[PDB]
């Protein structure tokens, strides 16, 4: 069975819930076929993800790698420039491992910076075009439209939202896998 590696942060690992309750675990159940490995850690910056990548690649030898990182950057100490570079290497390492990189668009809260958001957001379309890889939409956009699927912090999706996200991701990944 082929393997889809998910390299992400709390949006994929789940925030304040077990990984078994997070959408990647639900997606794996929907798929006695494609194997989904959730290598996501709440709080991980794009750099912390890149540091774990080497071992993950040579350990799971995945055909596809879903990169969902960057959202934490801007809280720890990096700029769009650094974030862009970090993600750039991740894509390179994935390609070098004969795996297909799948980049997910990330967006920050309206209250994070006037033009800072535009600079951060632009990073994804640029890299996607630079490496010519699929650029998935930010799944949280649909979740924000449903308050009942959001946690008190208005940032992370709750338990009730995971099934919807798993189905949404299945639909987006279907053509890619």
């Amino acid at each position: 069975a082929d393997t889809l590696l998910i390299l992400g942060d709390s949006l994929s690992a789940g925030y304040r819930m077990s990984a078994s309750a997070a959408w990647p675990a639900l997606l794996n159940d929907k798929w006695s076929k494609t194997s989904v490995v959730n290598a996501s850690i709440s709080g991980d910056t794009s750099q912390q993800g890149l540091a774990r990548l080497p071992a993950l690649l040579k350990q799971h030898q995945p055909r596809w790698v879903l990169v969902e990182l960057g959202g934490n950057d801007g809280l720890r100490g990096f700029q769009p420039q650094q974030t862009e570079q970090t993600l750039r290497q991740i894509l390179q390492d994935v390609k070098a491992a004969n795996a297909e990189p799948l980049l997910m668009q990330i967006r920050l809260p309206a209250n994070y910076g006037r033009r800072y958001n535009e600079a951060f957001s632009a990073i994804y379309p640029k890299l996607a075009k630079e490496f010519d890889v699929p650029l998935l939409p930010f799944f949280m956009e649909e979740v924000y439209l449903k308050p009942q699927w959001m946690q008190d912090d208005g940032i992370h999706p709750n338990r009730d939202a995971q099934p919807f996200i798993a189905d949404w991701m299945a639909k987006q990944l279907q053509p890619l896998v």
